[PDB]
């Protein structure tokens, strides 16, 4: 069973090829961790390989666990195809892939539309940059006009799903988090986003920021009465002793906050993306770590 099983919020982890093996024992949501971002399903332009993504859904569904699409609209791992295009071009390409995955996924539990507006627009021309901010009109008069249409898109498309906007290093200042509120204020002048996520890798969460800065931005962040995400958390393991203290240190403030709904791991075996700094919870050959023994109690604990 799940560690979450009998939790009033979900715990889920990323999934893809090395992170399937158990799923299902351990997480109760998923994220696919790459196959649902543009540059994966449309690396040539008007062929749609869905196999990938396919495969996530599939599973979610057999599993009868929510499932985020990741991602609509963000700076990496976008078409190459699509950075040379006018912008008008750009946009119908844009809408194109807003309407496919529509149409393909209806029973999406969360949709993430926009990935790191403060980090990582898609405003670069390098590999899988997208270069398509224009399409989008910019920074426009708000300063965060692509965003607004990117959302718009959003619930024209998906009419009935929840929409979530996603970042990194936010609850580790009052100034990002200020700057990111100011992107859901002027998002919530339509009323276009329903969910706020934030990743928390290990680098947002380091100690020299002490924990009840997260919990004070938290409440920041809830006071807009939108749910809270905690989207792709991952604390390194350089030894298991340094991992079990952060786990203790870090998870709580998270889970236990009244206004996150879920929190995803952001993968839990060897190959997850925070791999070199040994982020996994279960060791190559298969036996869980103490920060994972830790949690799984822990989550049993408070539900
Ligand atoms: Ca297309």
């Amino acid at each position: 069973a799940p560690l979450a099983a009998t939790a009033s919020k979900f715990l889920g982890c990323a999934y893809g090829a090395q992170q399937a093996p158990g799923f299902a024992q351990y997480w109760n949501k998923l994220t696919p961790e790459n196959g649902g971002k543009w540059g994966s399903v449309e690396a040539v332009r008007d062929q749609m390989d869905w196999s990938t993504l396919d495969a996530a859904y599939r599973f979610a569904q057999a599993n009868q666990m929510p499932f985020q699409m990741h991602v609509m609209v963000w700076g990496n791992q976008q078409p190459e195809w699509i950075k040379t295009l006018r912008p008008a071009e750009q946009r119908r390409e844009i809408e194109q892939w807003f309407a496919a995955v529509a149409q393909r996924y209806p029973d999406i539990a969360l949709l993430e539309v926009v990935n790191e507006p403060l980090n990582d627009p898609p405003s670069k021309a390098d590999t899988g940059g997208g270069n398509y901010l224009q399409a989008l009109g910019g920074n426009g008069d708000s300063g965060w006009e692509w965003v607004l249409q990117s959302f718009r898109l959003a619930r024209r498309h998906f009419p009935h799903t929840k929409l979530m906007i996603n970042d990194y290093s936010i609850t580790s200042s009052a100034q990002a988090t200020q700057k990111y509120l100011q992107i859901v204020r002027l998002l919530q002048r339509e009323n276009l986003v329903d969910a706020i996520g934030v990743q928390e890798h290990a680098f947002e969460t380091t100690p020299e920021v002490a924990v009840s800065v997260h919990r004070d931005n938290l409440d920041a962040l809830a006071a807009t009465g939108l749910p809270i995400y905690i989207t792709e958390f991952d604390l390194d393991g350089p030894t298991d002793a340094q991992q079990l203290a952060d786990y203790k240190r870090v998870f709580p403030v998270f889970w236990e906050h009244p206004a996150v709904h879920g929190i995803t791991l952001w993968g839990f075996r060897p190959g997850l993306w925070r791999d070199k700094e040994a982020a996994y919870l279960i060791r190559a050959d298969g036996t869980e770590r103490p920060a994972l023994t830790w949690l799984r109690d822990y989550v049993a604990a408070h539900p």
